[PDB]
């Protein structure tokens, strides 16, 4: 399950979620973001009982990019309880992403 989230919906969709949310900050000009997209598609399904996946295009959503200090991408941020539990900057492999989630969920 993946949702596309905007500045206007971030509070509802991410901060008020009933499950942890992995936020993928991306943009069109980001090659590594495209390389990790299919991995996130798989992770979203495999972790559906544990996690919600959200995508935020940073060019279209400057408020959220500014608020969370998103400077380079890819950046992934795992939210729990309305707060950032962990941040990863730069691409990682599927196995690396699972390590990150398993430790930080």
């Amino acid at each position: 399950s993946i949702i596309h989230v905007t500045d206007d919906s971030f509070d509802q969709d991410v901060l008020k979620a009933d499950k942890p949310v992995l936020v993928d900050f991306w943009a069109e000009w980001c090659g590594p973001c495209k390389m990790i997209a299919p991995i996130l598609d798989e992770i979203a399904e495999e972790y559906e009982g544990k996690l919600k996946v959200a995508k935020v295009n940073i060019d279209e959503n400057p408020e959220t990019a500014a608020k969370y200090g998103i400077r380079g991408i890819p950046t992934l941020m795992l939210f729990k309880n309305g707060e950032v539990a962990a941040t990863k900057v730069g691409a990682l492999s599927k196995s690396q992403l699972k390590e990150f989630l398993d430790a930080n969920l």
